[PDB]
């Protein structure tokens, strides 16, 4: 058991999905996941495992922020086994392009964050996914008739930035969603030599104001899981 | 409401305690608030509002992180008209005389977060808590027959720190406890107005090991909670 | 004896006061110390010591700036056995309520240094002031009847900045005033093990423009010097 | 033309290859391009075009540093039209299992360059490829039956660095290869709309300290030169 | 007059030697200087004016530290008229063939001070001296049989520095002494529009820690100071 | 032989010309030096030896940029034994009053580049030329006819810099000419213990944006080649 994961090796399948709202943890096992078992419920982070077509996969919260996805994705990987960590959430778009409920796969992800630059001597470290992972999740979401957008990522310390033109100078270097835990988790995950990936579909516009009904996100959503989960699939071959 | 609030402004007292384990919201109403009701539950981040010895107070947790804090505590005082936030939680101790189960208060917070220089144009934000309620809790300490201990905490952005001799740093400029979200809750209550102090017992050592049975903590932890509430009626004075 | 300080152990008090104008100094000796002498006079920078109602006390300038300051404070706790150190001086307000003449309570102080990023592994230090001593020195205004106001100061390296932007970030912040010292002050206090607090008076308002120099600025100044002396006594019991 | 290149628009294909040394542009153009013509001589910065199985393709090379292939690769996209780069040079290794002559594809780029922090706000920017681009390449490696590392690189401002210990930081985060330019060409992509990859093969270990210059070493280059050619052929498609 | 200098223009010399300890200008006036006239007492900062050879001069002390030595600079410069400020100090040696007594002329100065990171938006500005004064110092110093070394000094912010090793990095570099103004006072020069020069006779060793000892502390500063006053007049020819 | 530099010991004079163009230094070799023979080729980065008025000199390029530069002055300083390095190449105007042709002395040179800050433990190091070497570049200008700026040159990373209020701030602070190379070399000097200096031809004016038109390319270019050449033949004597 950790600080804030109580389980032993074993209880995690070496693959987990993680939400940045916690409540979709068992939504994401009662749904998708068959003969799910809770593995953790420390701080309220409840936990599951269970398997999709066969395939062993847990699910569990990861938290708001840099901060509180770092102890979760570090206490699996270093403490219970786990290899791959696919992020499911949310974003804000800066480009006038990419639409609500469009889906963007963070190949790289730009913080404004000092986590990094802690970690790699202050200088620059480009904070990435595992490249299988991200083409196994493009390939995922076109069998499922999805044109998936990959590019880079911002994970924001401060939901309320002080320095609104930051999201000027984000839109100009192409940044295609803007949330709050990409950049950590990659961090992690080099650090401990892991993979990771973060899947984000765009909740809202960070300039303007789009309209989607409530069907259309849990629709999504549920879209975002299958991607998620059959890109494990396809990677396992 | 808000992005993470799911209430209408009067919803919340002007004064709210924040701990870091959303689990203990809940028991915080139930054990000292009367006539205690729900006012949140977004993203499972129950809220509530009740009043102590008549005086109307609210509670609900924070979220691990200068991030996820930094959310809460924004929207609670530009849209819930909040003028006051206690946090009340954990913290680890890098100094040899304090111990176990002691209590600190953080008239100000070191960190090394980036979130304060974005605010400061990248100068050094002396992150501190209100004095007044510094003055509060210490009295209302006092008067339950406990020596507060008050200084300096560090909020850090990596529970998992791979710079471990900074914590040696840490002690040679008598950090009292090493926390997650001081700093963080201390620079939005400068930049939007309102007034904060975090208050925490020490639950473990970052250079050895001491024990405390569980007892011990749920008793601590009451006699933090009564801390909090009593300092509030002596600022109210 | 030390090269800025031509004295030996034990001609100081284990109290300072400490202005930023040396012939200050020699003011607040002769106006408030009985039987007070010289005990340096190095480089100019008068130090004296002499009894406040039978209190042993020691005030000598520390010069313009924190690497000026930082020399003697350093010097006065390594050298001569100083535990606390009192800076007594002016500050800049640029809060529209913050007005002339009014007492300042540097708890915390923010900065344009460098000097406890080099101490702090470049990491954010909250310099701050010994609580006791803040306590002491709020307590001795009430029983002056005198109102002061705690909170942050900003200790600028630059009396002459080429970034007026910078003041408006002040004032949105909440720092009660501008001075030259209170941060390096902070700093050398934890580096040292020792106590320190900084009281200032409003001798200009950087807002509205004004600068204040008559009987009633300089019956405030005394207050302060008097808000000092007091403090000490309290803290003695 | 421009201060660095003497052609006019329509000389240089939508499509160069960039090596660092300039007489290894005229290598690659002789060996690999059919009908091809020198397009610039420019500080002897050798620039070709010619037809690769009938995709008109240019070659020329970059120089050492980023700022120098800065200056390059902006003109050849501001002012030639150029769509894609891919730049194809030699890099050291750091990471044990990563042998000499294995070829390594840059998708990210981390860096001790200042250049992004200039255009990112003073954040972190991750420096990455295009992932169509970084498809392709896989793709035409495995076509060739060549097995390609995938990952991050390292782009040094200093061949002959300082401080040695930043190795062992690039072998914890598992950077594949250290050269000094792919950081810099991503971060010109970006700013200005384009897209492009980083192409190495390991010409020494910084690890047992070994370098390799053979008919294998030359038969790998030919493989890097083939892989990036065949991959823009698949993305035309 | 300015903020700290109670004088009108006309009262200083188109040239100020300026010493940090005022005592020293004071010394400086009755020895070298005819007609001497005491300019200013502010804050204890004496400043005198009077005739060398014919040609009116003017000396005053700037305090210790940058900020305190920008501030005198600065009002010379914008309210007095000054064109040429000639610092007359003293320095801390690191190199082993540099001994006590020794002429520094600092064609060039290092720092750890973040002001002319602020001047410069956070780049690296190469604090120098006039050319024209540093050659006039150098032959000032020929003609004398006084032997000087140019090259870089160090203007550190603490003189009680908690980094010792930086000292070894200063070595490394060639840096001929650590003092506390020079990159101060040339980034005060081009900011403003007037010429500087920082000459230092070494005070004492870093390593040996030798201080000025013996009744050399006379005969070699003035060494320093003829030096100064010769070199002026050079370049009024 | 070393990396970048296929030659043995002795192929090279002790003191070395260099542009940053290796087409220029075959220029200067083919019509300034006597017995011209080429020493090297490596990466077309040309480089001679032959003899200047009976004085044994060489020239070779080091191409563009800070990290291009320093690989070749450093090789040549540690394996080849150059003693001086004259860096004369081309410069960008900032000042109104410096026009395309000027010849500037660069004493000083401020940057961008994080390479100093690498070496310095993030603090200032002034990047300073060889006095002895500057003082001779003078004398030589004078005694030619040929009028020469002395002062600080901006070393910049970025060409095509992204920050244009910046050349505001250069001006401001007075830099004579921008170009890529200045703080490096100089850097690299200190370093490996050598001495440099640099010298530059305003190749255009970065305001008026005129670059370098008529038969003003050749004349020009030989006056700085011209005083580099009678500057090393004064310091020999
Ligand atoms: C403006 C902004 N900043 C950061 N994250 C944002 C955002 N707008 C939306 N989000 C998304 C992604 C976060 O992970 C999530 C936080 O509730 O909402
Ligand atoms: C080593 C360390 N770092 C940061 N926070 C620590 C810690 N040891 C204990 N804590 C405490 C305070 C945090 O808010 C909490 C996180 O679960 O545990
Ligand atoms: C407006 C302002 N700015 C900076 N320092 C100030 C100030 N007003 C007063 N001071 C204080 C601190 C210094 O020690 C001194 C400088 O005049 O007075
Ligand atoms: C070990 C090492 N370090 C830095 N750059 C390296 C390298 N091995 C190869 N390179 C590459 C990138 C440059 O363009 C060039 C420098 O020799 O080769
Ligand atoms: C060792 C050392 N470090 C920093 N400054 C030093 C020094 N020795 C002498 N000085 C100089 C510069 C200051 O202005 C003055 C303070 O005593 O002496
Ligand atoms: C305008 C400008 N900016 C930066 N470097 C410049 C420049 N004009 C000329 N240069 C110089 C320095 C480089 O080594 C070279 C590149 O063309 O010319």
């Amino acid at each position: 058991a950790t600080p804030h994961i109580n389980a032993e090796m074993g209880d995690f399948a070496d693959v987990v999905l993680m939400p940045g709202d916690p409540l979709r943890a068992k939504y994401i096992a009662e749904t998708f996941l068959e003969d799910a078992r809770e593995v953790n419920n420390v701080r309220g982070m409840l936990g599951f495992t269970g398997t999709y077509k066969g395939r062993k996969i847990s699910v569990m919260g990861h938290g708001v922020g840099i901060p509180s996805c770092s102890i979760y994705t570090k206490e699996l990987i270093t403490d219970f086994g786990v290899k791959k960590i696919i992020r499911v959430g949310s974003c804000g778009a800066v480009l006038p392009h990419v639409k609500l409920r469009d889906v963007v796969i963070g190949m790289g992800a730009c913080t404004d964050s000092k986590v990094n630059r802690i970690r790699f001597k202050d200088h620059d470290f480009a904070a990435i996914a595992d490249f299988d992972m991200v083409r196994n999740a493009v390939d995922a979401a076109k069998a499922l008739g999805i044109d998936a957008r990959v590019g880079n990522l911002f994970s924001a310390d401060l939901f309320y930035s002080p320095d609104g033109e930051m999201f000027d100078v984000m839109e100009k270097y192409g940044i295609l969603g803007v949330e709050m835990e990409a950049a950590g988790i990659y961090g992690v995950a080099a650090e401990f030599g892991a993979k990771a990936l973060t899947i984000c579909t765009v909740s809202d516009h960070i300039r303007t104001h789009e309209q989607t009904t409530a069907a259309e996100r849990q629709t999504t959503f549920n879209d975002m899981i299958k991607i998620a989960l059959e890109s494990v699939l396809l990677g396992d071959k």
